């Protein structure tokens, strides 16, 4: 049993709901198991042009599913969602990103854990910290509150 964290976001439909079910749908396969979901954040788009603003959180899962079986049912329920992969970026109903798998470094291409972006974003760290501020983040080896930062674009929605 594995305690891992995913961060998940929606800009388009009704992002509220769609993040709802996202977790639902998440804590019905077997080997995954939700066991404590962040505050929801409304956070302004990073690293793109001017987009629709994000709701964002975090869920703390138990799995004994291996990384990429993870992956393969973070993957299925942004399809469920109805995600589009258009040629460029845009909204996105549903984004699931592994950002945490116990304490283990994977760097495949396909899966890149922990989420390499992860410790310089406030729309996933501030989120994090509500449920997993004494987790140790294994690349810095600090726990997720002392990375965490202010940032005045990520609000409690
Ligand atoms: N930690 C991770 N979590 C989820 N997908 C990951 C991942 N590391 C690598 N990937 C790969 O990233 C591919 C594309 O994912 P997208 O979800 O399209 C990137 P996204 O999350 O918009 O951007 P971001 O990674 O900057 O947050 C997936 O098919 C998957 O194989
Ligand atoms: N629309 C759009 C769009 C915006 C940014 C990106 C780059 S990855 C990214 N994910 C998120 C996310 O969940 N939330 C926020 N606030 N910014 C993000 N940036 C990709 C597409
Ligand atoms: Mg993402
Ligand atoms: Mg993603
Ligand atoms: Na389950
Ligand atoms: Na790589």
């Amino acid at each position: 049993m594995i305690q891992a964290y995913l961060g998940l976001g929606s800009n388009i439909g009704d992002r509220e709901s769609q993040l709802n079910d996202a977790i639902k749908i998440l804590n019905e396969y077997d080997g995954i198991s939700v066991s404590n979901i962040s505050p929801i954040y409304e956070t302004a788009p990073v690293g793109y042009t001017e987009q629709p603003n994000f709701l964002n959180l975090c869920v703390e899962i138990q799995t004994t599913l291996t990384v990429l079986q993870l992956l393969e049912c973070c993957l299925k329920t942004e399809e469920c969602l109805h995600r589009i992969r258009k040629e460029r970026w845009g909204p996105r109903t549903l984004d699931v990103d592994i950002l945490l798998y116990g304490e283990e470094m994977i760097d495949l291409p396909k899966l890149s854990v922990p989420h390499p972006r992860m410790n310089e974003r406030a729309f996933v760290l501030i989120p994090l910290n509500d449920i997993a501020a004494n987790v140790v983040e294994p690349r810095s080896k600090l726990k997720v509150k002392d990375l965490v930062f202010v940032d005045d674009s990520v609000k409690r929605y």
